């Protein structure tokens, strides 16, 4: 059953990224029950991807030194155990809820690591691409349903505990299946010798800088908006928290599919025109994306709809960037270095943003609130202030990029002649 265990691996990606995302939709009554901050609410994201940064290269190199299949078993059933153990903490304590944010984090990285190597190695053909792109689209429907499944599971249950007691079941299943069905898969200097040469490689340095503004980007977006958008709400007469968080994971997943195939279009048009097209169209997307993030904050307090297509369209193109960047990397580096490129590209973008970024841009928030009066309105103009912080790092993402596109040809020339020589 090899289908079966590619659907499998699928619907384990997505419960991986659901997992992920489901505090995201909750936050409002998480920081309500512990009685923290926009502070402790970034420490929960942040926390998970330091978490996530720091255990996924210990698991690929345990998974090619140790067998797959049972590290990637055991994962599913730590994340699921450990998200149906958090749903019962006490209100008095609020430090356990992160440390099981990273214990989270240690299992979706053994997934996010291990998962790609079985899809791989089940088969090579060329239908290979096919299976990890559903392996991949796995992702954006991921995170949708994980914004939808906690507000509709806060609404029917009545309490928001349960938003992370019903996706650990699933998992479990999931996991009952990834051994049953999958079967068996088909140097440290080196590692040092070629991080020194990766540093030299400006396109890939610059590229790795871009992704990691689209990190930030992406983790306080995704990670606050919806706070935000009930924020907005709430400010005006008009207020609601959980139809908001539908509305933004109905929203997302849709704009992350348009989003990948408007990327690929752009790509396969733009190269015909010229070459070094991936990182124009990267930082010509980053472009309209800061345009659209910092025009969601005027459009806020006018009307929730405006935002919402603002949204749309600046999800659509952030996203698209996705399936360039990788592109990019393997035009610009040579195949004796691109694991390790790839390593330290996934490494530096969790570094340099989606880890503290989220907790950067809450205690942003919380600076100008108690700076100022305390009280919705301010509440609400604070967290979009903190939120304005992004658009900047979209616009340097894209400079960037730009900049890779300077160095394109001449770092395509050098690999050839390192390849050739």
């Amino acid at each position: 059953g090899r289908g079966a265990a590619a659907a499998i691996l699928s619907l384990g990606n997505v419960l991986n990224y659901l997992d992920r995302y489901t505090v995201a939709g909750v936050l409002l009554d998480i920081q309500q029950h512990f009685g923290v901050k926009d502070r402790g609410a970034g420490l929960l994201q942040s926390v998970f991807i330091c978490s996530f940064m720091v255990a996924a290269p210990i698991f690929g190199y345990l998974g090619d030194r140790f067998n797959r299949k049972v590290i990637l078993s055991c994962g599913i059933f730590f994340w699921s155990a450990v998200t149906f153990s958090s749903s019962f903490i006490p209100q008095q304590y609020f430090w356990l809820l992160v440390l099981s944010r990273g214990l989270v984090g240690i299992g979706e990285a053994s997934y996010s690591t291990i998962a790609p190597t079985i899809i791989g190695d089940l088969f090579t053909k060329n239908t290979r691409t096919l299976m990890l792109s559903v392996f991949y689209f796995a992702i954006p429907l991921g995170s949708g349903l994980g914004y939808i499944t906690g507000s509709s599971v806060k609404q029917a249950a009545g309490d928001w505990h349960w938003a992370l007691r019903v996706s650990p079941v699933l998992g479990m299943i999931t996991g009952t299946l990834i051994l049953i069905l999958v079967p068996a898969t088909k140097a440290r200097t080196s590692w040092l010798r070629d991080m020194k040469a990766l540093i030299r490689n400006r396109s890939y340095v610059f590229s790795s800088l871009a992704t990691s503004a689209v990190s930030f980007a992406t983790g306080a977006l995704g990670m606050w908006i919806p706070l935000y958008l009930h924020r907005a709400q709430v400010v005006q007469k008009t207020a609601e928290g959980a139809k908001d968080s539908l509305i933004f994971g109905a929203i997302t997943c849709f704009t992350g599919f348009l989003g990948v195939v408007t990327g690929a279009g752009a790509t396969r048009w733009c190269r015909l025109k010229t070459q070094r097209a991936d990182p124009l169209v990267c930082a010509v997307g980053m472009l309209g994306s800061a345009i659209f993030i910092c025009l969601i904050f005027v459009a806020a307090k006018s009307s929730i709809v405006g935002a919402y297509i603002c949204i749309f369209v600046g999800e659509t193109l952030l996203f698209s960037n996705w399936a360039i960047t990788a592109d990019i990397l393997m035009y610009v580096v040579i195949p004796t270095r691109r694991a390790t490129a790839v390593a330290l590209q996934s490494f530096t973008s969790h570094l340099l943003g989606d880890a503290g970024s989220p907790y950067l841009i809450g205690f942003i928030s919380d600076l100008i609130r108690q700076s100022t009066k305390d009280s919705p309105l301010w509440e609400f103009l604070s967290l979009g202030y903190a939120l304005m912080l992004c658009p900047f790092v979209v616009v340097l993402g894209g400079m960037f990029f730009l900049a890779t596109a300077l160095f394109f040809v001449s770092d395509r020339a050098r690999a050839e002649q390192q390849v050739n020589q």
